[PDB]
């Protein structure tokens, strides 16, 4: 195959010339930028690119220029190409290690100037963060080397190839090769140097080259630590090093955007509370190993690190170079069958986060990645997932100084042999404790390809080299979804050998046969449960534990039962805990078309939308954030039920109880909402509680002091007493009213003062009420009860399917008889309605009684709903009215939960209260599904222009409404594509359907899916 | 179900006052056509027709004509519907015997004219 | 890209693949046979060029011009080894297409197999027996 | 108000295109004008400040464009335009004046015209449609 170069296809051909992994330092001084515009062309494939040997920067000069660094996909008006979306299916025939022939090759060409004293001075290096898929570097007319590996690191040797003067640099990127077998995240498949490009100045004679800080606990205490620094020097001409360790900052720092940012030194004075020094001497090991005295703890909910200083140093007694970094005191252990730091059984609250910036793609600036941080931070997490690849090397800092838990997993996903498998033998559903006998069948082509061992090892070596020394990363993960292997075994031997202090993570490794960890995504609590008892020795004992690396699949409206999850989590010491999946939908911004509107708006883009020739759609937008990294009511949900401090109101009594791992309760101010003053809360340690009289409804847990990121009077948790549903006490006007009554040919009508009342009788449909000014009517097509909705991304898999099928969005309302009769206690007017609710084609319905009471200020409304015969549907989307509102309509207020959205299974985070309309921001969601229900709704109030208002409330339960003037939702593949009507109307339902996590996970559980049955409610309309 | 009529909802109810079917021979002689226009209404269920017993020529002169035969689905414009294709699955609810009491009822009027031997011969 | 053989001209109606396997459903395909052939992706068949040899005629021939390709659809393994012969003649152009099934998963059946032509601008009529 | 400061004055009159460069320093030769109607390019010679020619052609629209990225703007940046007046044309719509009956009602308060695919009603009380 020699139209495809060797190299593109030669898995063994990792890189040509690149230095070893090193551990990443920033250093202002060693680091100049090469980021800016760049000459660059791009080509059909390889052999319509020049001869770089040949190229002058008088040639290249006349390019276009694209900057750096950027995707090539992401450029103005599309000129180099647009976005491809594959989950699974490869983008490409799949004949291994071939890529396609035809494979896009973007060139890259840029000078940079040179000193006379420069190249006596220092060694030339070239540093590139990232580039996608892998390239040739040439320097001068002359070849460098070569590179695989698209969110792993790289340095090259130039001091060989470096001149006086003007310099030139040509970069040679290929879209495709051997490696795109490897790299098949579900993500976009996007191109070009997308990372920082560095020239590298350092000193000549002698230079760190490497470092190495590990913190060991030499007790079973905890207390006394030995801390250990290797330093790999480059050269002979240095005398020896020193080593500053400075007094400690407490985790409770806090930080912005720009100190957490700032990459200032040089002159600037690092530290000065020293807490210990140290000195090698000449001609000496230039290692060493100290004890050190009761360390404060590192900590994800309490960083503290300690700043040190290292310095090498001449002869003549002169500092060569320094590195200015920090310690962070932590051990990680398997120990007793759990993940452990510093003896402490951790609990992992964490979250799946891809690079992606909604214009930028994987080019992500560190500003934008801060703002995830801080986001996180506010929603109460402590762990991220790097999915499913290293980020940019200054992150990093970020997790260390901001605390998280870190798993930091390689670049390597193998997904794609699976997917002429799954079709070939019509695979349905994959579980957790049964598919990886799916993914053995397929592992030969890769993972347990002899071939592909050097890549595989290297993507390891590459993982841990360059991130060893965060004190944040607790986890090495070999990848995901790459099936299991010999390889991945290889991977294992070679981690625990460069890193022995910490553990190892692979879910495809089912058995943990070369991983330290079990790991499963997407189960149901039946399968976690049989899992545990598998791995529970009749002692009780277990020799590993289960983390969910992914769960609660977090795509549109969702996830439900994140609750479910967590009495898991707390009830088990085998299972700790999970990261959801995912951060944040990866939609790019574009131009659409709106299906209402005929005009251009701006939208989130995912499959399709770049019309590639295959793509998997909308399985993109799975973010508890949205496109714009916004939080979802998704991610408002997850802080909730994860919080780190339980509050229960009952019996007279708060029961408070600390949930965190490490810290106490003494930072939170805990405020009795109900009088605003203060509660006097005990220190609690993690797991204790304690029970403190009182007469509140409704606790809040707050922070006293700017702490971290976060600020003074941020909310961390709450609680409150249930609430009784209470009768409002409006008054019905029963007083004895003469009222004209007209039983006519098709239409009733019930007139007296202050009341019109008009009902089609052919229809069952409310042509018009209007009491006291306040006018509503049906909202009517086909039935005056109706039962669906727009589906959720997590209803399209099956429930849609099944209401689809069953016809529940052309439920018909067949009347056959209305009653009229003069009124009794009080009512002006009975009139009943006798009816089958039933859609096209189908015989089961049920057999309906409709009973409109009517007074003077209020209608009585009973419904009644019995379920008939034979084929019916499993479950309904809802059942409820559809009023529209009058012109004078304004706002609405409600007692119940709020104050956005709630499900059946997504609802604690809104807590109970009294909402206004007006004081909320509706959330849009990027994908046009099921949204604005409330849910155990009180009462609700709707007001009308210079009216009053309309109250409504439902006899005995809460219930369910929204109200919007939106529809097309459906058909909606964007939010500009949602159509409104020039009126609002309220959607009234007794009930509604759980959200689940099924579009990919567990169904909505029993106890939240609204299954086929009888009904029965009655409403009041009581109006002012 | 008093809002849908009995004969609409009787599978019995085949027929009223109908001749026994006897064997079809078309004769000139005896076969007067009563094709062409025909007064017509449509309504969106019975009880919106009126009632024929009350209805006169000088009332039902009046509507717009349809042309007799001919479906009204299939009228200039689409005046009176659209026509609906269905293969198996009923284009109504199941419960039998009901129909739907949103019923399309068609109303048909002309006039002919008869001569005093006419009735006689 | 451009065959003109005595004022009379063709080329390859080429998207993807030179010979292509794809036909618009018919409405007997559409419950099964389209099914199958959409999931085997058989619409986007790509012809990828492993080598192209080039050498003078022979045997009263001008040239020959051998292609070396794999012929397989994105996200797929199977798809068929194949060697392309064009023997160039003054005027005459003979197409040897030799093409071998190869890989897992395949698919049962294919619409067709074949070529797609742009005829050139003088086109007229077809006459054929 | 970038139409207005252009700094290159095209005009298209007469079977001619007129253009004046109205910088102040800089020449035209950093910009390649398009005929917009064919796409191909208009060979216009380097003008100074306030110089000017006029180029016979037949063309409706011209665009003056940049050469390549050049500061802040990239290659293809539309500097300035001009266009020939446009003058109203009369669109080739059919009316269909055929002899068919219509149905004409002249109500109390509404008028109504029937005909074939024809359904027009107003209001005589309001002279609303
Ligand atoms: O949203 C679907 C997700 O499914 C998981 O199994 C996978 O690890 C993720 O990378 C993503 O594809
Ligand atoms: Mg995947
Ligand atoms: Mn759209
Ligand atoms: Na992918
Ligand atoms: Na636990
Ligand atoms: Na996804
Ligand atoms: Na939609
Ligand atoms: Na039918």
């Amino acid at each position: 195959s020699c139209l495809i170069p060797e190299n593109l296809r030669n898995p063994k051909k990792v890189h040509e010339n690149r230095l070893p992994t090193r551990a990443y330092y920033y250093d202002q001084d060693i680091f100049e930028s090469l980021n800016g515009p760049w000459a660059f062309a791009l080509f059909d494939a390889p052999l319509d690119a020049p001869d770089a040997k040949n190229l002058d920067w008088e040639t290249a000069k006349k390019w276009s220029t694209i900057s750096v660094p950027s995707h090539w996909e992401l450029q103005e008006d599309w000129k180099y190409g647009k976005p491809i979306y594959t989950n699974v299916q490869y983008p490409i025939p799949i004949d291994i290690p071939n890529p396609p022939t035809v494979n896009p090759t973007g060139v890259y060409a840029r000078t940079f100037e040179l000193d006379s004293k420069s190249i006596e001075s220092f060694e030339h290096r070239l540093r590139f963060e990232g580039v996608d898929n892998c390239y040739e570097l040439y320097v001068n007319g002359q070849y460098v080397g070569f590179n695989k590996g698209s969110r792993n690191g790289a340095e090259f040797d130039i001091q060989k190839y470096v001149s006086e003067g003007e310099n030139l640099v040509v970069v040679k990127v290929f879209k495709w090769s051997d490696s795109t077998y490897i790299e098949d995240q579900d993500q976009w498949w996007l191109s070009g140097i997308y990372r920082d490009v560095s020239l590298l100045k350092l000193p000549k004679k002698a230079h760190i080259e490497d470092v190495r800080v590990t913190t060991t606990f030499v007790d079973s205490q905890y207390q006394d630590a030995e801390l250990s620094v290797k330093v790999d020097v480059q050269g002979s001409s240095y005398d020896h090093i020193n080593f500053t360790l400075y007094e400690p900052e407490d985790g409770s720092k806090v930080y912005d955007a720009s100190s957490l940012l700032n990459e200032e030194n040089g002159n600037t004075t690092f530290s000065t509370k020293e807490f210990i020094s140290f000195s090698t001497k000449k001609n000496e090991e230039t290692a060493f190993k100290i004890n050190v005295k009761a360390p404060e703890h590192w900590t994800a909910e309490n960083p503290t690190l300690y700043k040190y200083q290292l310095d090498l140093i001449g002869s003549d007694g002169s500092v060569i170079q320094s590195i200015k970094h920090h310690v962070g005191f932590r051990q990680v252990e398997l120990k007793d069958g759990n993940i452990t730091v510093n003896g402490k059984d951790i609990l992992f609250r964490g979250v799946n986060r891809h690079d992606h910036h909604p214009r930028f793609g994987r080019a992500v600036p560190l500003d934008f990645v801060v703002r995830d941080l801080i986001l996180m931070k506010k929603f109460n997490i402590n762990a991220v997932r790097n999915s499913h690849y290293p980020n940019h090397p200054k992150v990093y800092d970020l997790f260390d100084k901001l605390g998280f838990w870190v798993i930091d997993e390689a670049d390597l996903e193998t997904h794609g042999v699976q997917e002429p498998f799954n079709r070939h033998t019509n695979l349905e559903a994959e579980y957790p404790d049964t598919k990886n006998k799916l993914y053995d069948v397929n592992a030969h082509y890769l993972s347990d390809n002899p071939e592909y061992e050097v890549a595989y090892l290297d993507r390891a070596s590459q993982l841990v080299l360059r991130d060893v020394n965060h004190p944040s990363i607790i986890i090495w993960s070999l990848g995901n979804e790459a099936c299991y292997g010999r390889n991945h075994k290889a991977m294992y031997k070679l981690i625990k050998q460069l890193d022995p202090t910490r553990l190892v993570h692979y879910e495809g490794d089912l058995n943990a046969l070369s991983a330290d960890i079990f790991s499963f995504m997407y189960p149901t609590f039946e399968i976690m449960e049989r899992w545990r008892k598998n791995h529970t020795d009749e002692n009780g004992k277990f020799e590993k534990p289960l983390i969910l690396c992914e769960y609660g699949h977090a795509m549109g409206n969702g996830p439900g039962s994140l609750k479910e999850y967590q009495e898991l989590f707390y009830k088990e010491k085998f299972y700790q805990g999970g990261f959801i999946w995912e951060w944040a939908n990866h939609g790019i911004e574009f131009e659409d078309v709106s299906t209402a509107d005929g005009k251009l708006h701006k939208a989130y883009a995912y499959g399709g939308d770049f019309k590639e020739e295959v793509h998997d759609g909308v399985f993109i937008m799975d973010g508890l954030c949205n496109s714009e990294h916004n939080p979802t009511p998704g991610l408002v949900e997850y802080k909730k039920v994860i919080e780190p401090v339980h509050i229960k109101i009952a019996h007279g009594s708060v029961t408070i109880t600390n949930k965190h791992d490490f810290i106490t309760t003494d930072h939170l101010l805990f405020i009795d909402k109900d009088t605003g003053k203060t509660i006097d809360v005990p220190s609690l340690k993690p797991e204790e509680s304690v029970t403190i009289p009182s007469d509140t409804t409704y606790v809040v847990a707050v922070l006293k002091d700017d702490a971290g990121v976060l600020k003074a009077g941020h909310e961390i948790a709450w609680g409150q007493a249930e609430l009784p549903l209470k009768v409002p006490d409006f008054v019905t006007e029963t007083a004895e009213k003469a009222a004209k009554i007209n039983d006519g040919k098709r239409y009733v009508s019930v007139e007296s003062s202050g009341l019109h009342f008009i009902l089609d009788k052919l229809l069952g449909k409310i042509e018009s009420l209007k009491v006291k000014g306040k006018e509503i009517s049906s909202k009517f097509e086909g039935s005056s009860i109706t039962f669906w909705r727009p589906p959720t991304n997590n209803d399209e898999p099956r429930d849609f399917k099944n209401w689809k099928k069953y016809n529940i969005d052309l439920m018909k309302q067949n009347i056959h008889g209305v009653s009229v009769e003069k009124g009794s206690n009080g009512s002006l007017a009975v009139v009943t309605v006798n009816s089958r609710i039933s859609p096209v084609v189908f015989y089961y319905g049920f057999e309906t009684v409709q009973k409109y009471t009517i007074f003077a200020n209020k209608i009585n409304l009973n419904t009644s709903m019995k379920l008939t015969g034979e084929y019916q549907p499993p479950d309904f989307p809802r059942v409820g009215y559809e009023f529209w509102l009058g012109d004078s309509y304004e706002s609405f207020e409600w007692l119940g939960r709020g104050p956005g959205e709630s499900y059946p299974d997504k609802k604690e985070s809104q807590r109970f209260g009294l909402y206004d309309s007006k004081d909320v921001e509706e959330f849009v969601y990027d994908y046009p599904q099921e949204n604005g229900n409330h849910t155990d709704t009180h009462f609700l109030n709707i007001k009308f222009e210079g009216a009053g208002k309309l109250s409504i409330f439902q006899k005995e339960k809460p219930f369910n409404f929204k109200i919007s003037d939106e529809y097309g939702v459906d058909e909606a593949a964007h939010a500009c594509d949602v159509k409104r009507y020039g009126r609002h109307y309220l959607r009234l339902d007794h009930a509604i359907h759980g959200v689940g996590s099924e579009a990919c996970g567990p169904a909505v559980l029993d106890q939240y899916r609204l299954k086929a049955q009888d009904f029965n409610f009655e409403f009041d309309l009581a109006f002012e």
